[PDB]
RNA sequence: ACACAC
């Protein structure tokens, strides 16, 4: 097991205010209002998006590190079906995106001038 | 099941 230290631990140098979404029951159609749900509780969430390219994932983004601790310690094994669509998270290694427009699968929380290029 | 989701 992992011994908590600083420089070696999960949480002292890997964090980016970035976190990966793996769905591991997707028997309904994901969208960015549902992992906002879920995530705006446990911080100010500023981007996320949807993908489907290998199985079925999201991202996240927040505005502080100290969101995503908690938002990756709380939603970690938790279901947004309350029985299904399970989730698993963990830290990303890229840190930013380059959102386009906002829908059900891409959205930017903090940009407004994307919600016309839909 | 790691953003570039058209």
């Amino acid at each position: 097991q992992k011994i908590s230290r600083p420089g070696d631990s999960d949480d002292s140098r890997s964090v980016n205010s970035v976190l990966l979404f793996t769905i591991l029951n997707p028997i309904y159609s994901i969208t960015t209002d549902v992992l906002y749900t879920i995530c705006n509780p446990c911080g100010p969430v500023q981007r996320i998006v949807i993908f489907r390219k290998n199985g079925v994932q999201a991202m996240v983004e927040f505005d502080s590190v100290q969101s995503a601790q908690r938002a990756k310690a709380s939603l970690n094994g938790a279901d947004i079906y309350s029985g299904c669509c399970t989730l698993k998270i963990e830290y990303a290694k890229p840190t930013r995106l380059n959102v386009f427009k906002n829908d059900q699968d891409t959205w930017d929380y903090t940009n407004p001038n994307l919600s016309g290029q839909g």
